[PDB]
């Protein structure tokens, strides 16, 4: 029947990656040339891949026994099982990135035009795409089949030390911990690394060992945004059953000395399925926009193809989720007592204001860094008043940037819970971020068109024609996906908070009204001191990480597969630093001052992190684009050399770390701190120190 | 009561000021050279003054009369007095700065350095006597005449208005005062500041060419803005422990057997009330006496270390009596058990100490990351020698970490601060913080005075060793002006949030009156609404930031043109427009509550002041050090200390651009977030009182 049909929906995703796979192998490259720049950079990353994997495995293991010892098993195995799922589409995405490139370059010749070109680098991306849905779900789908039905979890536990939860609400929060782990080494780590490489290239005029930032480039769009995007998805889902589950212990009503749970097993078990199916429906959609743009008659422009696999994927979702809502739920009752301002239907409104956040959320993004488009030609013609002015409008431009995406933010999460209540905050995270997979696609596609570029310039000019315009395409779609990325980053972590509160429920606050268990007083000098130290936090995580990437720099500028080595060894060392204040911060503050004060620590860090992460993204895009703008000829008499390029030179070299490394990490600390939060208030709600 | 002999101390304060005043005034000014640029810069400084005050004169009315229809006359005198008070000790200040400097110059010359810094200190402590004579003469006054005569502190039950807007008398009448206070302090900063900058771009964008529109600027940032911003977070915490008492009679009500029982009764409230500004009281009284030593001792060759003193002597006097004061005026209270008061009487005599320390600790963090003398300046400027890239990187790096340390004190002191004397504690921290204002405000004003005193001497060129006394001065004022811009952010910090804590509890209505306090005093982060206005918030405070950036490029720019346009074929035309781009801020600042407010209510606005104060309070502090830093690196090669030979060097052209772009981050866009996060809070706890109820959606 209709059931496992869906659960099989990531297999499919998977085989369709598998297929993409074979697909790209079989095109050619040309000369020795072509292919010896080639093996350079595709022995950098497993290099790099290498080192980072093991290093991760170390911290792996230390995380899986202690969620087991003090949780229960299935949290540890779920864990673990996250962490693989991620870890995989890394292994999978960066090897088909640095083959995939060559076979576009050489597109661009045999094939011989640029729209046949976009075919093939396309199909390469969505191996990326296709394995985070497909690896996402099929982990999601397995820890629900085994641990959930099986074991019965789906049919309030406290374990052996008296750490009390709901079995697979704990369960599931280990799995997404794994994922975090996988994306803050890839992040954090990942993101040290290419910005590191890139100052180093950017620091010797006269050919460098660029190859390590060639990789780079791979390695922070395709592996890194491709990670935050499934933990993202993974964070809204998760959350989405959090949330779901606990309202079953909340919402019981004392009649009588029987306990009569006010949302009964029913309900609650079908709103804990449907954001999985949901996701599936989106992964599904994903597929379908995936083939028609690849199957489909070529264009010449590659950014409206890109385009129809993003609209198709998402008017797809609409829809069926609508009968996916509507029929799901029809007959559930108590939808009113669980927040569903209009019944049944609610969610789906949810979903779709989520989807529609998420794209206003790109244009912001691209409006405020794309020259084209005010914001970033007005910095770029201010060049011509010199390199403070340059910083100086770059800082003020994106301190401005940060209203209209957050106003889209602000607007979009109070219609949200007018739907569907704090559920419908999470299930529009999980709307947002469903067509994942496509989306990860067009963000996966800037790199393996980039390198193609490059590929192009260190072996025509025709043939740099379809080149040039392809990575023209692959920057926007990468502005535009920083941006939407950093939205759902947003609301993930909005919807983690949402679930570190529900998981604070107690066997003793049982009877009382929601409305004294659902529960942060601002008021409370903890909660405000709380916010205030993960905003310092937050500050102190960013300044940490512009320094750090000098620091590696530096490392590497004193003097290929060994310099990358050098580089990503040290790279690892400074990756750990951030990661105990990523990790441990809860875990610290919680032993010490208890759950109100990592309420107030996680809202200060969601709340800093969400401006910062913006701010950072858009000025630092639009220093580069604002140096772009010039190059092309813009701003009349003024070219390639001179003192304005000159400070926009300067301008776009204190850009690059921000942009691709700061703001990117903290969409992972925003995210990772909530969902340990979640995992720990089991523990420190109750045996914290003052 | 004894309280009459408490009550005739600002009055001293006022005529120790104006005694100074005196003193200073027949101090003289040397060579026809020294007077003629005195007026200038003085005469440059009034044509400014002027325009500013005709400013807020027009929008100080609208608003009074606007508090007047909506809450009650005496909200709308209270707050006009609040104004008054606060733009005379600008007004005030502003007049001795632009006369004694040459007299602190000329000391370093017909008498000799000690004598000189005798001189300039006295010109300082005028300005800083006023910040404290003043506010608290005119809280005085709003205590005596509309707590005592109106008997707002006899009933100070809940109140219902001629419109049916609810809200307890004297907290209402008092929240206006704090109102008055923050709208000239808004315009001193947001207006003044851009035009401080916008002059200093404008002069470093070319002796003598608009040199002295700079130089005006110099006083205008950090005595009169410095002043008045420190004037209001002293203000807004008295305020604070005032509204957080009176609000504190209602919400601690037990219906019993159909009667309504005071929890906390009549006598405990109407001291809470008055504690806090005897409190104030006593630390003026303190920081004459810490003023007057150092004055009259001895001179020395260390002015950091006669500074210093007035601070340490002001501030150990303000513990010591405060003691006796707090436990014998509690000495025998009731209710103070439910207040929150841990142990019961002495208990917000901790928290003031607490907030002391806080305080000073703050600064100290404030002086390490900005002064080229520890470690992480150092690091900055030896960077410079890799290029201009690094520079700009390392000095964000820089401020984004700045911020944890007075931060971490900052949490440490709140949480020490509840502990002792509950939400009440952390106003009254505050308020000990600030409690010895006045010293810390002449120590700012010091720093204006020092720094025209010796390019007073480059324009003159008097002597090399009268010269060498001259640079010394202004050493110093640079950085105990980093101190005090970092104290002022400190407490700007705790002011703010004893604010929010006052905007919760001004919401109480009739309604709620009953219930249990802990359902009352309610923010839950939880809803969607709070967790809207918290991003909106945030949002903003970004966004204000930013725009200020923008704000003193453009006026500069103008600047710039009223140099081109002059010379190729004033003072008042990059005044005048610094001022017209100002409304906006303003605009962002005041109406943002009531916009958001009558839209989404007092969830929602709750959301955006912690937002408001969260964003602001971790961009004030890396802008302050990260801007201090970048000016103290150059410094630091320019008194040659790398090996790079330095000065008009490729490191220092680097360290150079790093300096313009910070000079606008630290001076306007961090200081007026002080601003922000504070009037955000007071135009919250007034307008509560309406849209609580009759919001949109
Ligand atoms: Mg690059
Ligand atoms: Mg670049
Ligand atoms: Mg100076
Ligand atoms: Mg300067």
């Amino acid at each position: 029947y209709v059931a496992a049909l869906f659960f099989l929906i990531p297999l499919v995703a998977l085989g369709f990656a598998a297929a993409n796979f074979a697909a790209v192998v079989r095109k050619p490259e040309g000369t020795e040339r072509m292919k010896e720049i080639s093996s350079y950079i595709r022995s950098g990353a497993d290099s790099f891949l290498a080192h980072e994997t093991k290093a991760i495995f170390k911290v792996a293991i230390v995380i899986a026994i202690l969620l087991m010892i003090f949780t229960t098993w299935q949290t540890g195995v779920a864990f673990l099982l996250g962490a693989v799922m991620s870890a995989s589409a890394g292994i999978v995405g960066m090897k088909m990135a640095t083959r995939a490139n060559v076979r576009v370059a050489e597109a661009a010749r045999t094939t011989k035009k640029i729209g046949p070109a976009l075919k093939v680098a396309y199909q390469g991306g969505s191996v990326m795409g296709l394995s985070v849905g497909g690896f996402a779900l099929l982990g999601l789908v397995l820890v629900y089949l085994i641990f959930g039905k099986w074991m019965g979890q789906v049919d309030i536990y406290t374990n052996w030390l008296g750490i009390n939860f709901v079995p697979f609400a704990m369960t599931v929060s280990g799995y997404a911990l794994g994922c975090s782990i996988i994306a803050m080494f890839d992040r954090v780590g990942g993101g040290v690394y290419t910005k590191a490489a890139d100052m180093a290239a950017d620091l010797v005029g006269k050919n460098p060992a660029t190859i390590a930032d060639n990789v780079g480039d791979n390695v922070g769009d395709v592996a890194g945004l491709g990670a935050d995007l499934l933990e993202s998805f993974v964070g809204a889902i998760v959350s989405s059953i959090i949330l779901a589950s606990y309202m079953f212990p909340i919402y019981v009503q004392k009649i009588g000395e029987n306990l009569v749970h006010q949302v009964p097993k029913e309900t609650i078990q079908a709103l804990i399925s449907y954001p999985i199916f949901f996701a599936l429906v989106g992964l599904g959609c994903s597929m379908l926009g995936i083939l028609y743009v690849i199957v489909k008659k070529p264009s010449d422009n590659p950014q409206r193809e890109l385009n129809i696999s993003l609209w198709t994927s998402a008017l797809l979702t609409v829809v069926l989720t609508a009968f996916l809502t509507y029929f799901y739920l029809k007959d559930l009752q108590g939808l009113d007592v669980l927040g569903f301002r209009f019944g049944a239907i609610s969610p789906w409104f949810s979903a779709i204001i989520g989807i529609f956040s998420g794209i206003l959320i790109g244009f912001w993004a691209e409006y405020y860094t794309s020259y084209r488009y005010k914001p970033t030609q007005f910095l770029g013609k201010s060049s011509i008043e010199g390199t403070g002015m340059v910083i100086s409008n770059g800082l003020s431009l994106g301190m401005k940037s940060v209203f209209p995406p957050t106003l889209t933010l602000v607007l979009g999460i109070l219609f949200a819970d007018y739907f569907a209540g704090l559920y419908g905050v999470a299930i529009a995270a999980l709307g947002m971020l469903s067509f994942v997979a496509t989306s990860v696609s067009v963000d996966s596609y800037g790199p393996i068109a980039d390198n193609a570029g490059g590929i192009s310039e260190m072996c025509d000019p025709e043939v740099r024609k379809i080149t040039d315009h392809l990575d023209a395409v692959g920057n926007t779609t990468a502005a535009i996906g920083k941006g939407f990325a950093i939205g759902s980053a947003i609301f993930a972590a909005l919807s983690l908070f949402a679930s570190y509160m529900f998981s604070q429920i107690s066997p003793s606050d049982i009877g009382k009204p929601p409305s004294l268990v659902l529960l942060l007083n601002m008021l409370d000098a903890r909660v405000i001191a709380g916010a205030l130290l993960g905003a310092a936090i937050t500050y102190y995580f960013s300044g940490y990480l512009i320094s750090a990437v000098t620091k590696a720099a530096m490392k590497m500028v004193d003097e290929y597969n060994r310099c990358i080595e050098i580089t990503s060894d040290n790279a690892l060392k400074q990756m750990g630093y951030p990661a105990f204040i990523a990790i441990l911060t809860p875990l610290v503050t919680g032993f010490l001052l208890g759950a109100e004060f990592v309420g107030g620590v996680l809202i200060g860090t969601v709340l800093s992190g969400a401006m910062l992460a913006i701010l950072t993204a858009n000025s630092g895009g639009a220093w580069d684009n604002a140096k772009k703008y010039l190059e092309a000829g813009n701003l009349e008499g003024y070219g390639k050399g001179s003192e304005p390029h000159k400070a926009l030179v300067i301008g776009d070299t204190v850009g690059d770390p921000l942009k691709d490394t700061v703001g990117p990490s903290l969409d992972i600390l925003i995210k990772i701190m909530s969902v340990v939060s979640v995992i720990a208030v089991s523990i420190f709600k109750h045996v914290h120190l003052f």
